[PDB]
């Protein structure tokens, strides 16, 4: 069977960062997943929200927890999956889909990916990124400016009504989950090795 390993944190810590950095000094064939590829498809209604900043993005029932079970599922079984792909510009999930054949290793990545115990007891190995929360927000502010096509304001208000208290309320509870909380992130390259050769060794 796969090894899957799941990566969490709030939003813009350095998860993805980190699931590259594992990659990177990790032959063992490996894939890495984002949750936010499962954010659920919206109404007209719901998605005018999204357009005002007006929508709980960070919710665990904003997220396809179902779909995501069943994908995980499969992987675990080896089977060869479909992924969906989501535009964070249109607030819509694309009509196209992505193949994911076979792995030896896989890692999950997502605000909530510790949150359903169904899921979480997938993972053969739990990490949470811990980062300072205005090293967070000062990201957040420029990615959803540049590669989301968002408004400083829009992105403020957002992150003060709805990020903020769901990372106080669903994410940092998952914390204790984790059998790795990785402070400052991708940039703890010490943390980050004893993780790949632990990786290496239950892999031998
Ligand atoms: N249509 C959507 C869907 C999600 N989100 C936001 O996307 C964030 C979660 O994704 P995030 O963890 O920040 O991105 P990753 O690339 O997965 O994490 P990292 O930057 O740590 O690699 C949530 O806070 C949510 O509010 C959004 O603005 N608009």
């Amino acid at each position: 069977e796969p090894f899957l390993i799941g990566v969490s944190g709030g939003t813009a810590s350095g998860k993805s960062s980190v699931c590259a950095k594992i990659v990177q000094l990790l032959q063992k064939q490996v894939v890495i997943l984002s949750q936010d590829s499962f954010y659920r498809v919206l109404t007209s209604e719901q998605k005018a929200k999204a357009l005002k900043g007006q929508f709980n993005f960070d919710h665990p029932d904003a997220f396809d927890n179902e779909l995501i079970l069943k994908t995980l599922k499969e992987i675990t079984e080896g089977k060869t999956v479909q992924i969906p792909v989501y535009d964070f510009v249109s607030h819509s999930r694309k009509e196209e889909t992505v193949t994911v054949y076979p792995a030896d290793v896989v890692l999950f990545e997502g605000i909530l990916a510790f949150y359903s115990q169904e899921v979480r007891d997938l993972f053969q190995m739990k990490l949470f990124v811990d980062t300072d929360a205005d090293t967070r927000l000062s990201r957040r502010v420029l990615r959803d400016i540049s590669e989301r096509g968002r408004d400083l304001e829009q992105i403020l208000s957002q992150y003060i009504t709805f990020v903020k208290p769901a990372f106080e309320e669903f994410c940092l509870p998952t914390k204790k989950y984790a059998d790795v909380i990785i402070p400052r992130g991708a940039d703890n390259l010490v943390a980050i090795n004893l993780i790949v050769q632990h990786i290496q060794d239950i892999l031998n």
